[PDB]
RNA sequence: GCGGUAAUUCCAGCUCCAAUAGCGUAUAUUAAAGUUGUUGCAGUUAAAAAGCUCGUAGUUGAACUUUGGGCCCGGUUGGCCG
């Protein structure tokens, strides 16, 4: 049973859909099967786009994300592909730490990479993932209000073109921010 | 500052001003005085930047690390519709 093996919890159908698919593409099988094996992913979440469409949210561990970076493409392609009316995209799943404060205090201080900025600051670039970006601009609006302007390389943009609005509500519906792209020419 | 022959200031007389049963004088002090400066001084030339540099105390010193209630308010994007 390579469906609930390679998630690694139990539940539920879209995850059993996605490990099924992941067993589609490992009985491709030679070259794919070799670097699909030990990639599992942990949770989906699935949610809205502005247009018609939903996302995919594929939590990880992260210390797959290596193996899971040099592919990308083919899972993103084919997920996208079978179960269409959808976005696909990895993720990985970065624990958050809290701030230390006179109430709450913990031993085995706090770094930096557990921190909340740096862990938004890495969402970002997975859901990117290619097309590392040339700049990031904060707009700060006289209505109190706050958005990230991300620029993109104009390399591989054509991959994910057809995703900005779907990165954007994701990112706002997980880390609370408003967020555009851009791409200078 | 007045005053050396016809003194608007001296000495008297007259007239008048202020304060008033209190007034003046002298000294010390206070704000005035941002003329001791934390607020708040100054330094080309008026008094004052060490001949110049290092340097201990001293003074100072880049940026960075997630939030409980509810109500109202209005923006700014998003869709859903044009």
């Amino acid at each position: 049973a390579p469906q609930a093996k390679i998630l690694s919890q139990a539940p539920t159908e879209l995850e059993l859909q996605v490990a099924q698919a992941f067993v589609e593409l490992e009985n491709s099988s030679p070259e794919l099967k070799a670097e699909l094996r030990p990639l599992q992913f942990k949770s989906i979440r699935e949610i809205d786009v502005a247009g018609g469409k939903k996302a995919l949210a594929i939590f990880v561990p992260v210390p797959s994300l290596a193996g899971f970076h040099k592919v990308q493409t083919k899972l993103t392609r084919e997920l996208e592909k079978k179960f269409q009316d959808r976005h696909v995209i990895f993720l990985a799943e970065r624990r958050i730490l809290p701030k230390p404060s006179r109430t709450s205090r913990q031993v085995q201080k706090r770094p930096r990479s557990r921190t909340l900025t740096a862990v938004h600051d890495k969402i970002l670039e997975d859901l990117v993932f290619p097309t590392e970006i040339v700049g990031k601009r904060v707009r700060y609006l006289v209505g109190g209000n706050k958005i990230q302007k991300v620029l993109l390389d104009s390399k591989d943009v054509q991959q994910i073109d057809y995703k900005l609005e779907s990165f954007q509500a994701v990112y706002n519906k997980l880390t609370g921010k408003q967020i555009v792209f851009e791409i200078p020419s």
